[PDB]
């Protein structure tokens, strides 16, 4: 049965641990893959962890030999249980309630091609349009009403690039618009469904200490801006969750360095520029080194609830480190020091 | 289909071997986890072995990095086939006939939080109430009428602590009472269903050479006392099985040391203080070293019987050793020397 | 659906390779168990290989620590994919069309107990009756009409022992007779169903260069004698297949040594003492060393045929060697030199 | 549900990557089999990779000990997840929509026998007819209307051999014709279904720099000739795809050496001898070394389409190298340099 995604995002007062991936103590003598920036996506039956690898084992990069593989959430990414998904140096994935959609980018940095697979079968492709490193989300893609959306970027990492939003049905591209977003930069977008709309929070690698966002409907009509908590432009992939005018911001404790990770609830942060917030919870302590982060969601079809549960993953730098994921609850929680 | 648990416990005249877990001869060159105190719980389809580990392999502790994992009963606890359940330094688990319920305690010894998962999804949480090492059963939780109960302790290991009984439905806490049990100590409780009631036998680490018990109904009304075989207070986790006024006691042969393991049937031991018994069977010989023990059960939905079959596991110290489990029969059996 | 077993055994003019088990070239660096005398039994869905092991890996005996494990036919017997069945130093197994029946013998040589499991659950037991090494078939048990039979021996390996035939339904012993067979010896019996009867060919370790057999019905009425091809008494486990008065005999080429293996069709060999035969096929060459052999069958429920297909396994000594299995066809075949 | 195969082959304007098999970087410390010339075949649910091996692991040939094994496409061919199919030094396989058909050749070079299995059961056999190295396709067999066809060769590799086409239903040979094809040589035939006909393109190892083909119906009526792109005779296994009078030819870039791999669309190449073509795409660059190649297809029952999708695999020499497979699309693609 196809995912609906017409319900609202669940109100969460706190965040609690879900799983720990990329364990390295097991890797000391065990056959385990050397992976970086794993991402999590969920089906109606189970959650899975996706990663890119060249097959390099520990105790033993745009590459045509680099592939996307996956294991059940919390499992060890070993060559003996990882499933093969696609060939890609940049990739994203999601489940539409029927099967898995996998989007992978392979080929030369001057003529890259994205190969779209549905249930293991190649269904479509999309070739570079500005000929300069085609790249995708490196996260879960959002699905609403059996269709799964995504945001792709082609162009310079330090300048004005072209951005395109794609609606994909059963592996095929049915609609696609080009964004008019001058002076915005949208790399590594973290997207989630909310009441039959798609909301994405992206990484500005050009001139934005704050994070840009794009919001769009199934027809691909869109709005843009920055999280005001300046509303204009003022990096590492991140995320946030919209609740009316309030926003849950995932960020480091330090500004100049990668230290700590905390989740702040700013009830007027979507539209206001004030620094006020109501509550805060420590996810990662100041001594640890925080790194890449992104969101994923658990749909009603999986949780048995009448709303969508917001979750997220933080990769701790330590080097590779570990990818710890957490999920949102409305019950009591404490700060966490890993 | 949800488990009923309304039938009585099966009368057993003897105990016969079921499986051997934590094998170490296989571990000499094989990638196997270093585990301690594994516990067994059964679903309607299969029995599984649960353990806590940091990912340390052999031939290579309250920790936020310590996790709960599981393998099919009798299988090798390797990184290539263990399933991930939760993040916890103390944990329990059971199946309600529909899905798995996993209860894990993580966080700081001064503010621990128990995370309750149902079918892999976080459904609820319960924060420490006396702020002193929240800890659970380290065994199977009991289920009756689709609801699964448990007993949690918060407080000193050598003094008067607070004890709370929790009724959990589909991962959520629907009811919870605090026990009034002055001069009792209830750690590591081993619980089983019997005719729509829950009976638990616990470890008194304070001032009880005998074992305290608590018995309660679905509504959480309860009675307490000691196994009289003194009825008041006179350690290592253990178990016993109630049959009217008779009790099957799992204990060591020696008193001052951990030597041997035997099962004694005292037909008046629940309420009497006499040392008389009718029958006895050796499970483990005097030379071997016995250690932690606990019970688990096999429901009619799994066995095809019209009663609940009592089983149990003994960890042999040897160090880690091996966790051998046995099940109750009404057929001929012999003593066992491992 | 339960197996019927009311059809006749399929007429075979030849034998063709099925699978190769116990590979050792893979074991040179791979984690593989050290096993001896593996046996094959089939379910309606798949065939599986069973073996006993202490967990000893290569490149690293009546024992309470020795267990019975299994892998899909042709698969490598590694600790990462072997399933646990039971604890035993002597064992047999078969499928009744619904679930697996496993019979394992454990305990002391002076008071051994056989533990009968059905679908992983202990259902019954049978204690030694002459107190001298209880031992079973080390092969597949036969099933006819949802019930599975077996032949067990208790007594000296070089003298007159007691033999008992057991009919088992869903793991429980419903009927059991003691054989009156003076001057016969029946160890390691290889049994198969044929038209709602059970036929077993056993190893005489006392005073029979030929092989004794027992034939019995569901009610356990029986006949005994030797394969005449003397009809009375004149070792290593073996087998034969009855077709009217003709018999297919699996034997070595040499008499005084373990060299070669051949299958001979003697159309009057069941009842005649003549040395005449019609056809012969080489399975194993003279240079190789043959060893233990036994039979198993593939039922109509698995093959899609209107008869039961006779198969067999030969362990080549080489030491452990390899266990090669073959199946009967009515099509052209050649001799085989491994 | 049985495969129909009555639809036409899908028109493809380009070829895009599907999977990478035989990875060796993983093999540096991992337990992985040493394999050569793996082939791909697809079922209605999944695609699988087949290979022959003696069990030799890396970091550790007609042989009765050599077997055919398989893993999911893109998975590592390790001893811990490879499935056993048959015993053979030459083999082919395909799925008929119900189960797997496996054809393996074993036995002596002077009296080889092909063993046909269906769903793991031996169903039939075919003995050598010219007594000189019986050999099969080393690829996927074609299936149309629940029946699966194949082409087998018996005779010299440098002269006139006998060729026979076999129609197999549920593992049994129902029809078989001998080809009259003087001065033709047909080894390692790559076959695919197209509109209820079977088309095969073979390797002429005798005196043909071009490739011979045979085309036949379910009744086994056939036509022969060469791909004209001379129509008569003018090596390494290869393939081509027929689209009316046009042909998609898989070949190396160099003539005298194994360098590069490209796919050329010659709209009149089936029947014309001209060197003209409309389009060309690079699969493998000139520096790399190309080697064995063959075709396989993805049926409507798997893809959800109303036509059959043509795919193919190229083994890159590097030694073993890697087996990269591609599939046909009608969307934009680029050249590939591995
Ligand atoms: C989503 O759509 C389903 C019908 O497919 C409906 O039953 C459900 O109530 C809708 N939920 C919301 C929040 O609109
Ligand atoms: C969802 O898609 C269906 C067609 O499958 C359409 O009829 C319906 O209007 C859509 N609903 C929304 C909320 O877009
Ligand atoms: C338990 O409840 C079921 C109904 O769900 C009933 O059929 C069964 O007899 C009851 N067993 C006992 C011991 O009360
Ligand atoms: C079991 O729960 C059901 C509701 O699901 C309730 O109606 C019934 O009375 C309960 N029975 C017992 C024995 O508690
Ligand atoms: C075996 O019994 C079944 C009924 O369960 C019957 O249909 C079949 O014909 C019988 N076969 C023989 C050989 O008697
Ligand atoms: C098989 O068992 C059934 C009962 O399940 C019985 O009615 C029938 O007579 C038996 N048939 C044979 C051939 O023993
Ligand atoms: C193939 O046969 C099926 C019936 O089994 C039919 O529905 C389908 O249209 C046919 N396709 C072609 C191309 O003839
Ligand atoms: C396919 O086989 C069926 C019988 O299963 C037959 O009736 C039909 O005519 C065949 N069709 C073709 C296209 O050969």
């Amino acid at each position: 049965v196809k995912l609906a995604g017409n319900s609202s995002l669940c109100p969460v007062s706190g965040w609690a641990p879900l799983s720990k991936d990329n364990s390295v103590r097991i890797g000391s003598k065990g056959d385990v893959f050397v992976i970086r920036e794993p991402f999590i996506s969920c089906s109606p039956l189970e959650c899975r962890t996706f990663f890119l690898t060249q097959g390099a084992l520990l105790n033993d990069d745009r590459s045509p030999y680099r592939t996307l593989m996956s294991v059940p959430i919390g499992s060890v990414p070993s060559p003996y249980n990882a499933r093969f998904e696609s060939i890609a140096w940049s990739a994203s994935a999601c489940h539409d309630g029927i099967n898995w959609l996998t989007i992978g980018i392979t080929g030369p940095d001057n003529g890259a091609v994205a190969i779209l697979k549905y249930n293991g079968i190649i269904t479509d492709t999309i070739k570079s349009w500005r000929n300069n490193i085609l790249r995708t989300q490196e996260s879960e893609c959002a699905c609403v009403n059996g269709s799964c959306f995504t945001v792709m970027t082609d162009g310079p990492s330090n300048g004005q690039a072209s951005y395109k939003i794609f609606r994909i049905e059963k592996g095929k591209i049915v609609k696609s618009v080009e964004m008019n977003a001058p002076n915005y930069h949208y790399e590594e977008c973290s997207c989630y469904p909310d009441s039959s709309e798609i909301t994405c929070v992206c990484r500005d690698n050009w001139h934005g200490s704050n994070r840009p966002w794009v919001s769009f409907n199934q027809n691909l009509e869109y709005q843009i801006g920055y999280i005001c908590s300046s509303c204009g432009p003022v990096g590492v992939k991140g995320f946030s969750f919209k609740y009316g005018n309030g926003v849950w911001i995932g960020r480091t404790k330090s500004i100049s360095s990668r230290n700590g990770f905390e989740m702040i609830w700013d009830p007027n942060g979507w539209t206001g520029t004030d620094n006020n917030f109501s509550i805060k919870q420590d996810i990662v302590g100041i001594n640890e080194w925080s790194g890449y982060s992104g969101s994923f969601v658990m749909h009603p079809e999986l949780t048995g609830l009448d709303c969508i549960v917001p979750c997220f993953w933080v990769e701790l730098i330590r080097t590779s480190g570990s990818s710890i994921s957490f999920c949102g609850v409305n019950s009591d929680t404490v700060g966490w020091s890993w």
